[PDB]
């Protein structure tokens, strides 16, 4: 079973924490991946309920196993904050436009 569903991909625990810990390193260094500056902030303009405190930051997490390093970043992303603190993880699927609806 899937610890988390974004349309048709599944994503267990430790596929978010790997892909978590890599865009917090480069998040503390002062660093960026990909032509869209990963990982950057999260506006949060969905109105999300997170358990954890702003402000908030993505990263994509990549259905085939790997972490982003450039290029197509997929529909998935995950959310997390200035401590390191995941806030959820969401997916531009089946949303519409660049909206984004929490993985399942
Ligand atoms: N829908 C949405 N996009 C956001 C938000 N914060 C940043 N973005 C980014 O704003 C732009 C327009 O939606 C996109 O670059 C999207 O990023 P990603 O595609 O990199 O996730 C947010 O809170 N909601
Ligand atoms: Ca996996």
């Amino acid at each position: 079973a899937c610890d988390y569903t974004c349309g048709s991909n599944c994503y267990s625990s430790s596929d978010v924490s790997t892909a978590q810990a890599a865009a917090y390193k480069l998040h503390e260094d002062g660093e960026t991946v990909g032509s869209n500056s990963y990982p950057h902030k999260y506006n949060n303009y969905e109105g999300f309920d997170f358990s954890v405190s702003s402000p908030y930051y993505e990263w994509p997490i990549l259905s085939s196993g790997d972490v982003y390093s450039g290029g197509s970043p997929g529909a998935d992303r995950v959310v997390f904050n200035e401590n390191n603190q995941l806030a959820g993880v969401i997916t531009h699927t089946g949303a519409s436009g660049n909206n984004f609806v929490e993985c399942t």
